[PDB]
């Protein structure tokens, strides 16, 4: 068995603005896209998505799907079922859950079941011709405290060990809903459900088709290199002759880290500080969550003991909201040792459409 393709779609929502937040999604999606990344599998992870950025991204990840195509499509979050639906809470839905603010799982199936995709496999990770569906729908809010102090949801524990064997997908979902209900959590309970209508052989781990003859696979990979493009790192330098490095990371694909780190302090100032601030304001960030002297304290825990010491770290985690350039000051704060009170100094910076602001 061959992949014309295979693209990914892996939504994370935490920060609930009318439910309970989740810590879970953090993890589960960075370490499911890595994963998924092994397999060659083109990658796109979203944390914290609206009703309307949750749509869209299913939309074009549906668009995605021709014919022979590999699939898969993870959503970590609340869900709601009602009366025979099931459906995904996004992070502006207010409260109690209302079907026309959420989204309809049956729907996505319903215009998945229309493709002739070699695989599809949809996941839900929820706090409650064929077209080789594979649904694995898991009720676990549950999850375990790694020895790093990481969040790992129940299902993502276990699928996660065993993601990467040479195995039908189906029977390594099961295999997985074996492992959960030895699991003392979910011994007894109805924590996964597996549908199924996989005809043949299917695995994640199947070849993409050649590049000789099959050339879907490239125009897919400049298309996620062309969404996945950080910034340079950048050097400024200020009057005083203070010289400030900024540094960009990605953790997700709307997550990017933006740190500031002091290259050149002259002898004569005593202390300095480089601030990142007025950011778009579509951006959402609150200036009491930036600045942080180091990245966990900004909520990254993930690409966290990869960068500088002695930063100023700042998460601008809804890059789907930027629609345009990313302009933002950087704030320059210095005492010279024998003077009365702090300096301050503004620059602006513009550094283009980060990752998938691109778009
Ligand atoms: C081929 C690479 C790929 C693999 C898997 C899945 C996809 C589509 C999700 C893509 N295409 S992409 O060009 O990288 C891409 C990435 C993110 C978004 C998006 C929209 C919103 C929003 O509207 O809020 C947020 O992110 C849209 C696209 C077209």
């Amino acid at each position: 068995p061959l992949a014309k393709d295979k693209v990914a779609l892996l939504i994370g929502n935490m920060n609930y603005r009318e439910h309970p937040k989740l810590k879970a999604p953090l993890v589960d999606v960075y370490e499911l896209t890595n994963l998924l990344r092994q397999l060659d599998f083109k990658v796109v992870s979203l944390l914290d998505l609206t009703e309307y950025e949750m749509r869209n991204a299913v939309d074009e990840f549906l668009l995605l799907l021709d014919k022979g195509v590999y699939g898969l499509l993870y959503y970590a979050g609340h869900g709601y079922e009602n009366f025979g639906n099931s459906f995904m809470v996004p992070v502006d839905a207010p409260n109690p859950y209302r079907s026309e603010n959420c989204l309809c799982v049956q729907n996505i199936l319903k215009l998945m079941q229309e493709k002739e995709t070699g695989l599809n496999v949809f996941l839900l990770d929820m706090c409650r011709v064929t077209a080789n569906i594979v649904f694995g729908y898991a009720t676990c809010e549950a999850f375990e405290i790694q020895h790093s102090g990481l969040a790992n949801g129940i299902f993502m524990k276990f699928l996660k060990d065993r993601l990467l064997e040479d195995k039908k997908i189906t029977v390594l979902l099961d295999e997985v809903a074996e492992d959960m209900g030895k699991c003392h959590l979910t011994k007894g309970k109805q924590a996964l459900e597996i549908r199924s209508s996989l005809s043949e052989k299917r695995a994640l781990t199947d070849p993409i088709q050649g590049t000789e003859y099959s050339a879907e696979s490239l125009v897919r990979n400049l298309q996620w290199a062309k969404a996945h493009e950080l910034p340079e790192s950048m050097c400024l330098k200020f009057d005083c002759g203070v010289q400030i490095q900024l540094g960009f990371a990605a953790e997700f694909s709307n997550v990017m880290i933006i740190y500031t780190s002091i290259v050149y302090k002259p002898p004569e100032i005593i202390m300095c500080d480089a601030y990142v601030t007025d950011f778009p304001l579509d951006l959402d960030i609150d200036p009491k969550d930036a600045n942080k002297g180091t990245p966990e304290e900004t909520g990254s825990y993930l690409v966290s003991k990869d960068l500088p010491k002695h930063c100023l770290y700042t998460r601008l985690s809804s890059l789907q909201k930027l629609k345009e350039h990313l302009v933002f000051t950087v704030c320059l704060s210095y005492q010279y040792s024998g003077l009365e009170d702090t300096v301050e100094d503004k620059q602006e910076v513009n550094v283009g459409k980060p990752l998938i602001a691109k778009l």
